[PDB]
Protein backbone atom coordinates (compact mmCIF):
# COMPACT_ATOMS: atom_id res chain seq x y z
CA UNK A 1 0.00 0.00 0.00
CA UNK A 2 1.58 3.47 -0.84
CA UNK A 3 1.13 6.09 1.75
CA UNK A 4 0.06 8.84 0.19
CA UNK A 5 -0.16 12.98 1.29
CA UNK A 6 -3.35 15.74 0.28
CA UNK A 7 -0.66 18.28 -0.81
CA UNK A 8 -1.43 21.80 -0.58
CA UNK A 9 -1.84 23.10 -3.51
CA UNK A 10 -5.03 22.18 -5.93
CA UNK A 11 -2.97 20.82 -8.49
CA UNK A 12 -4.03 17.23 -9.60
CA UNK A 13 -2.43 14.00 -8.30
CA UNK A 14 -3.58 12.74 -11.29
CA UNK A 15 -3.82 9.18 -9.96
CA UNK A 16 -2.58 6.96 -6.90
CA UNK A 17 -0.12 3.79 -7.66
CA UNK A 18 -1.21 0.42 -6.28
CA UNK A 19 -0.14 -2.79 -7.25
CA UNK A 20 1.22 -5.81 -6.77
CA UNK A 21 4.84 -6.89 -6.64
CA UNK A 22 5.97 -10.81 -8.00
CA UNK A 23 9.14 -12.18 -7.44
CA UNK A 24 10.22 -15.57 -8.64
CA UNK A 25 12.31 -17.48 -6.01
CA UNK A 26 15.39 -18.62 -7.30
CA UNK A 27 16.76 -22.61 -7.09
CA UNK A 28 19.58 -24.34 -5.94
CA UNK A 29 20.33 -27.40 -5.13
CA UNK A 30 23.18 -28.83 -2.57
CA UNK A 31 25.62 -31.66 -2.99
CA UNK A 32 28.05 -34.46 -0.48
CA UNK A 33 29.58 -37.96 -1.29
CA UNK A 34 29.91 -40.77 0.83
CA UNK A 35 31.94 -43.48 -1.13
CA UNK A 36 32.31 -47.03 0.86
CA UNK A 37 34.63 -49.66 -0.19
CA UNK A 38 34.86 -52.78 -2.02
CA UNK A 39 34.83 -55.36 1.29
CA UNK A 40 32.93 -52.59 3.11
CA UNK A 41 29.90 -53.96 1.20
CA UNK A 42 30.25 -57.48 1.68
CA UNK A 43 30.61 -57.34 5.06
CA UNK A 44 27.47 -55.00 5.44
CA UNK A 45 25.53 -57.22 3.59
CA UNK A 46 26.92 -60.95 4.93
CA UNK A 47 28.97 -62.49 2.17
CA UNK A 48 32.10 -62.83 4.45
CA UNK A 49 30.85 -63.83 7.31
CA UNK B 1 -4.11 47.65 25.67
CA UNK B 2 -0.61 49.05 26.04
CA UNK B 3 0.85 50.04 29.34
CA UNK B 4 2.00 52.92 29.54
CA UNK B 5 4.57 54.28 32.67
CA UNK B 6 4.51 57.65 34.48
CA UNK B 7 7.30 59.83 32.72
CA UNK B 8 7.88 62.86 34.02
CA UNK B 9 10.12 66.29 33.60
CA UNK B 10 9.63 68.44 30.72
CA UNK B 11 8.77 64.92 28.74
CA UNK B 12 5.52 65.58 26.31
CA UNK B 13 3.19 63.37 28.57
CA UNK B 14 1.24 61.43 27.02
CA UNK B 15 -2.20 58.86 27.38
CA UNK B 16 -3.00 55.11 27.09
CA UNK B 17 -3.77 53.96 23.82
CA UNK B 18 -5.78 51.23 22.22
CA UNK B 19 -5.06 48.55 19.39
CA UNK B 20 -7.64 46.81 17.19
CA UNK B 21 -6.31 43.89 14.96
CA UNK B 22 -8.55 41.98 12.30
CA UNK B 23 -7.08 39.19 10.59
CA UNK B 24 -8.95 37.58 7.42
CA UNK B 25 -8.69 33.44 7.54
CA UNK B 26 -6.72 32.64 4.28
CA UNK B 27 -8.16 29.59 3.33
CA UNK B 28 -7.06 25.99 1.00
CA UNK B 29 -8.16 22.74 0.15
CA UNK B 30 -6.81 19.24 -0.70
CA UNK B 31 -6.87 17.01 -3.06
CA UNK B 32 -6.44 13.03 -2.80
CA UNK B 33 -7.95 11.06 -5.61
CA UNK B 34 -8.13 7.33 -5.94
CA UNK B 35 -9.25 5.20 -9.07
CA UNK B 36 -11.27 2.32 -9.28
CA UNK B 37 -11.79 0.24 -12.44
CA UNK B 38 -15.00 -0.57 -14.08
CA UNK B 39 -14.22 -4.14 -13.29
CA UNK B 40 -13.51 -3.62 -9.80
CA UNK B 41 -17.09 -2.46 -9.01
CA UNK B 42 -18.33 -5.50 -11.20
CA UNK B 43 -16.60 -7.83 -8.62
CA UNK B 44 -18.61 -5.94 -5.61
CA UNK B 45 -21.61 -7.82 -6.67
Amino acid sequence: HQPLIARDGPHPIEQPTHNYMTKIIDRRALNAAFSLATEAIALLTGEAL
